[PDB]
């Protein structure tokens, strides 16, 4: 029948139209959260280079490239 | 909630790309600092060797048999 059919087409305009959260700020947090952990890992080696009194160029770091460019 | 889905899909593919600083470095500093003071302490027998005349089978180690390999 033909009413029906407008409820099946009622439900599927339903569920075509739920509201999408903004998941952007879930992956921006994580990113950076992310970063965050791989930039504070080089503390420690900066902080022993530091108080060893190496220069800059003296400083060995143990820096692998991350995806994010952090 | 197919989005919800792939959204927590690229957060774990984010968090499994974490970079890894080489922790070879530090392993191997540690090592070489325990081994340094190994071999150290042993400059007290070997100058108290040398200083009152005894020849080296004379000299009695106090050396105890270490991991790594001294």
């Amino acid at each position: 029948t033909l009413i029906e059919l407008m409820i099946v087409v009622a439900i599927i305009g339903i569920l075509a139209a739920i509201a999408i959260p903004q998941y952007q700020n879930y992956i921006a947090k994580s990113q950076v959260s992310r970063v965050m952990s791989e930039t504070g890992s080089l503390k420690t080696v900066i902080e022993t280079c530091i108080l060893d009194g190496k220069t800059a160029a003296n400083c060995e770091l143990g820096w692998t490239n991350s995806n994010l460019l952090g």
